[PDB]
């Protein structure tokens, strides 16, 4: 019964001066190669393990789910201070969302989506065919399902609380950093910037908070049940400064998640470019299956298996977040023959199973026949989990999902697309760059 | 027996929402008024005893040094990982480099070379408009090489501009919001310090070298004349590698660039108030003379000149928040108790702008420093290097760094500026500008 | 969210000064009185939790399971100093242990508690009625249980091996301790005595792990699978697949037995001053086991009464009134209280076995408290002289098989004679020492 | 390079209670240090201990380290999240408090170090008019020596001395001393270590005690008289400081003081009880403390603190009573406080600690004959005193006993008044005297005649 393997650490440091030049990921796999799917590395002081390929994570975050689900030290309420019981309301509060949100999926996402679909083509027409990024288009059409599934009705795309508060979550900023001044923090204990808050992009935090509270308002004189209209009465039900923010931070949550939807969009569309006989195929499946007389619908995606299996290509390939979000043991383990002792720092390296060689042909290009049988319908592939798996996979699989479906079938539906730049001239490497991109009504 | 009190938090997010519009430095001080010098914040779910005014600060760091010198989560080994043992050469370490630059304070003369050179490529500045980050960085930086390697850099050689490089080179990183309020519900950052590639090349380049310079220094070291910070290194070793010696060199480095700072906003400051640098530049003449280098012994017959750089050090207040620590021994403090394991801010600009120590807080005043009869006189609230077990390693050298470098530059040349005094903004880091040496 | 109530303590001694001058337990009670059923008490410096009723000790033990289970701080293992793995391999080895005992139950063993059943009578005929002190015999027959399900075969009453490890496991010897003595334990916050400290408890044992040997070794010599015997070639075989193991698991087993034992001279006291009682069982025998077959397991289901009064018999006689003190595991919310990981809790058995919401007459021996109008057995749910839940004894199977048999086959072939009348029988947790008479029924 | 200290593989559940020596824990203590030297750690159980061995290894750790091994037992901590802080502290302005008074006690200026001096030496003259009354009887010195010792404490408390068989004394001599004790099987005990809960804790007897009630009560009245009577700035005795304390829980805290001081008195007394015996076996040197006594104090006053300095022999005789007897074999366990460096070793801060005391006041390094008495290990060449860093029999550092000046004047005191006044015999002949203990440290009980020398 040993500790998982590693290179071992220098002061300060850790391993932080064995890191490929390549980054922090390529760094994980030559590790990999030496010590195997579970090791340890050192980040300063601390210690963390390290979860490579799709069997080791899936063992992990799912064989021993209660075990791996623990949330990093900044999340942990210290009882000293605030005394159990808030522990605990915090507790029944997620059990409370988490079972919201399996309500949504059992005028849910599907006719939301629908909706939502149709503003886009009619936008996308009024370009008339215009050289854009759509950067925000994809950003704004992912959030009004947000905001409709929230405050209960969608925004117009140029709704002056609308864009404020796709201002307020979407708000880039970023903080400066010297080489010196990180060994120093390294050194302290202690980083230099912390979370909190935006500067100018907070001007409208006064306004959006102030929003909530509006629509909670008007919410509560109409309010009625059993008959819940969107999230904001559920609260009330539940119900029946502090409130108005608490149902921020679940739709800032909510925005953190839209956010990687529209990204995978986004990647998905340039991805699209650099292959259009993929594009031409995929139009095929729509006009073969859907035809050209209504809007495609959730239950479409069953009879389309090239389009699913090319969605799930794009979130493959596009690996938004490659390292998964990081865990925390809850209880001394056993795993793979290791220990590993409560409160140890994990990360499931999400890439390492979606690039797993064991499970994809060709992890590193674009190819849906990972995801297709001989007769060419879906087929279940183990290293597919770009949502996480256990305890705490994505609260929001089920909306992203359906986001991700209909938003680029009904698109390719009813547009073809081109670019200034030559499919063979597509640079994939990196988030995804920003790009132009023109829509074309069929 | 309670805990410092505190405004009530939220959940996921802590007090991140009653922060004023103006900055986190101002909801401690509106926060101060309310609950006093000592209170309780949130930082996500994680609670934080900030500390404020000059006498709670030096209480905490001074009177209970021990109890209040814990370093964060980052920095402390897990035994059940590595083991004791690595904690306790740790804990040898620290001390010995603690011990070493004391025996430092050589520095004066090496500075005072320096000094010079820098007099000489100012002269071949023939006036020139320039932006003087690059020069501050670089002497500032040769003093920490003489004291390692042995031997200043020329500033143009490779070597030393590829260090200058790796160990100042800016680079950010993004985030959203969102993104952030999500961080605060995962327990995890998304940004760990050094993470980042990254200079691998450089870091890299450097690393090779250090090697070859312990090598050549192996090859011709003795004792008892040891010239320089690598021996010592090279005789610990031989009494019982090149990695140890780098995370000393970025330390060192780290405080450099503070030093650097601390130089680039004293000279904006100056030429906001000239009438200020022609004083220290009587002072100068009429200590100093025209005719030798200013020397360290001449701070202490020069008052006005020291004072002066005091205020440059209150007014400029690089570290604001000080350095966080962790209380050690669960802790009786100011009528509070603090339990071991809490994260604490001694808030330095709390002192260093303490109405109860400074006149005027918020303007620059050299009387501050000067008594009636116009001597330097002792203020407990100028603490700019923190105080207590794990003040500043580098006060001396730094301090030493700004006298001389300081005076020799005022007393070879005179400044000016596009800008008009009375259109200096000195408001915020010190503003990138554009400044010209003339000689005397 | 708070802490369950209780007596403030006093510095040092915590609330010792506040105990009843009746003992322990009172002192529970009467604070059950003030404070409820779950309220905090504090020996020297270190709080404990204390559960009373029914209800409480159920809703702990057996609802919240896992969160009740842990161990003393003795028995925890320290990684820094023995690290994980040996935390681990025991695990394993009480889950062996654990399903070992459940096939115990599945040549077996209540053909082995009937052997003995039937040495005992003549051993009690070879008594010619004499008056004696059923304390050896109790402890020699229910040990034998054990050496027949760990050696393999039963050891004859007067074999030496026999007597020596009777006389090592039960050996009693005192410790001794002033008032003054044990002020100053409590604020050294260091006991004078440890278990196993004696001098003697490590030579009783050397010569006993001896013994051990020397079966295995044959055991070893002879077995053949799944030939296996008994618990020897078990351990064998888990082996194959030491002494010290089986030492330690024959502790616990004899810890058991003993108080099986006590369970016994209790029971057979407790009918000496109820003879009518006897008499009833005597005729439910005679009714349904008759007077020409051994009883047996299956006779149990036939025999309310009887098997009424033994449940009485246990009841009343409440062995380990306070349970055995155990760990809550996570921090954990119960009712309406907190309990916060690692402190200290007991569930005192004794507040149930007497809980008046579950016995008509708590402190009268009546067997009413187990049967319905018709006379059948009923579940009473205050009956749990074993304990509930996670770690409910490992022992319940055989020592209950153990009690019907041995008592029933007694009473088959003797009744009871003792100097003292019923009307004089002190019931005055440990039964006096008596004299008795067992006389053949011929 | 950083470990920690070596010792004995362990076993599931036992640790190493099955390679203890059939001899005691002690000897085991012994066999180990010979194999894993002066610190070694050893398993009760799942729990690990540090053992500590010999003179030099105790004092390094107790002295030079006091603050880092100062720690009580678990026992002993107050947990936070139950009681808050505050309590913590309390406590321990309160503990500095009694070892403040302790101190006033014994120095010596004012009340200080002579009136205590005065109390032994008052309590001691009775001692000696009840040896008169004896008529040299055959006797078990036990409850006399309880008597006399517990005496002292309740003048220093209550401020004036118990008639010998006066009620009050007798009941709360039997409240603090009544002995009681419980039962264990080998097979309950395995259980135990396997349950993580010790069977039997600390009061949590119904027994202890009838009396209890009642002293307490006797607090009561004696803290009411003495409120009444009482005046700064002179402070009669340990009450009225109470009372002062308390005007700038009553008897709670009292009882609990009182019981630790009665906690050494015991010791004090054994100390005595094994003493005597000793010299009953070795009749030339009670002669010759008997000669000295006669050679400085003379036949005609009571002996006095200051004549100790004058009387080598004797003193060293003394110490080699407490060296012998090694009434704390194990010390009072400690607890490290801080993660620590020790020997070329590491301990992790809240690790159980045993100096143990045994191992220095028998230590070859500092005693010439650690198993025989020999009084020789207390003198030099010129026969003066010499201190012997080995004799450590009241521990050192941070915690050392609180009551080692009332008692080491105690034990001057009484034991040379007797010997001034008294000679001794018994039935059993020096030769057979066998002063090893019994099933316990405590010495065997005995017999004993107290004949005047008029
Ligand atoms: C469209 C692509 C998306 C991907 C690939 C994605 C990925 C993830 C991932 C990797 C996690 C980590 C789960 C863990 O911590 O183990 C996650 C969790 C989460 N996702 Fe998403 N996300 C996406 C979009 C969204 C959206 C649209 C929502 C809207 C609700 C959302 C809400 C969440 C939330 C609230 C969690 C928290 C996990 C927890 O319960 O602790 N995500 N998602
Ligand atoms: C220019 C003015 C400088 C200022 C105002 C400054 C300020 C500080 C402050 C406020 C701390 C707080 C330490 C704490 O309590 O956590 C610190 C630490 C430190 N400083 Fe500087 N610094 C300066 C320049 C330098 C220089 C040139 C060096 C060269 C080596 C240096 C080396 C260090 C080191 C090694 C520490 C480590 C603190 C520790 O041991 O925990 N500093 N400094
Ligand atoms: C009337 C007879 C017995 C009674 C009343 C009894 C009662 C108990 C009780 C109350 C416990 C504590 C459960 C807990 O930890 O909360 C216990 C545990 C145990 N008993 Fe018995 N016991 C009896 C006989 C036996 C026998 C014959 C064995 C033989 C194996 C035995 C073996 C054990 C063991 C090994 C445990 C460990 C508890 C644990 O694993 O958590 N007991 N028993
Ligand atoms: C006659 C021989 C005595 C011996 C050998 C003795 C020994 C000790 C020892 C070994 C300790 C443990 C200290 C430690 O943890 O290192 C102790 C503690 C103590 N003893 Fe004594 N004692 C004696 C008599 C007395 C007497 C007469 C008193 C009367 C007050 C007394 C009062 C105390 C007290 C109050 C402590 C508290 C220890 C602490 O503060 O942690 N002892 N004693
Ligand atoms: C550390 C902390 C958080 C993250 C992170 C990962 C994904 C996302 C986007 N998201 C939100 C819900 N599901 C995916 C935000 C943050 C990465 C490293
Ligand atoms: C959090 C992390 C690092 C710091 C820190 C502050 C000042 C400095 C500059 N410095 C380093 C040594 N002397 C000055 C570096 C880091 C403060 C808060
Ligand atoms: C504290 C420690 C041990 C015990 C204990 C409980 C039961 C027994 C007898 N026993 C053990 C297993 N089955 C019955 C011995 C000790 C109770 C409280
Ligand atoms: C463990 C716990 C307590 C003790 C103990 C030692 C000495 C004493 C008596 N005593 C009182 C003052 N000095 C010693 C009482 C208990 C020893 C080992």
């Amino acid at each position: 019964g040993k500790l998982p393997p590693g290179p071992s650490p220098l002061p300060v440091l850790g391993n932080l001066l064995q890191m490929d030049r390549k980054g922090l990921l390529r760094s994980f796999l030559r590790l990999r190669e030496k010590y195997g799917d579970v090791f340890t590395v050192y980040l300063g002081s601390r210690p963390v393990v390290v979860l490579c390929g799709t069997d080791a994570i899936r063992e992990a975050l799912v064989d021993q789910a209660e075990a791996f689900s623990g949330r990093g030290k900044i999340a942990v309420v210290d009882p000293i201070f605030q005394g159990y019981g808030v522990i605990f309301a915090n507790g029944e509060r997620w059990r409370a969302l988490r079972r919201f949100s399996l309500a949504t999926m059992r005028r849910s996402v599907e006719e939301r989506i629908q909706e939502e679909a149709r503003c886009l083509v009619e936008e996308l027409r009024k370009s008339k065919g215009a050289l854009l990024d759509n950067t925000l288009l994809f950003h704004s059409i992912t959030s009004n399902i947000i905001c409709s599934i929230v405050f209960g009705k969608r925004f117009d795309y140029k709704d002056p609380v609308f864009l404020r508060l796709l201002d307020l979550f979407f708000q880039s900023f970023s903080l400066i950093s010297s080489f010196s001044s990180q060994v120093f923090e390294l050194f302290s204990g202690f980083l230099k910037y912390f979370p909190g808050t935006h500067r100018q992009i907070y001007r409208n935090l006064q306004e959006i908070n102030t929003f909530i509270g509006q629509s909670v308002e008007k919410h509560r004189a109409t309010l009625d049940p059993s008959n819940p209209r969107d999230f904001i009465d559920v609260y009330l039900l539940r119900m029946e400064f502090h409130h108005q923010n608490l149902i921020l931070t679940v739709l800032s949550l909510f925005f953190a998640g839209t956010e990687t939807t529209s990204t995978t969009l986004r990647y998905g569309f340039l991805l699209m470019l650099k292959y259009p006989h993929v594009t031409e195929r995929v139009q095929k499946e729509i006009e073969q299956v859907i035809g050209s007389h209504r809007p495609p619908a959730l239950d479409d995606r069953a009879k389309m298996p090239y389009t699913d299996a090319v969605i799930h290509e794009i979130q493959r390939l596009g690996d938004l977040i490659p390292f998964g979000v990081p865990h925390t043991v809850t209880k001394d383990t056993q795993f793979r023959g290791y220990v590993i002792p409560k409160n140890t720092e994990v990360f499931p390296v999400l890439s390492s199973a979606l690039h797993d060689p064991r499970y994809f042909e060709t992890p590193n290009t674009f190819n849906p026949g990972h995801f297709l049988d001989a007769n060419g319908a879906l087929k279940r592939n183990e290293g597919f989990m770009p949502f996480s798996l256990g305890k705490r996979i994505c609260l929001g699989e089920g909306i992203a999902r359906t986001e991700l479906f209909l938003f680029f079938t009904t698109i390719l539906q009813n547009f073809s697309i081109a670019s200034p730049v030559p499919p063979e001239d597509i640079d994939l490497t990196p988030v995804p760059p920003s790009y132009q991109i023109r829509f074309l009504a069929r």
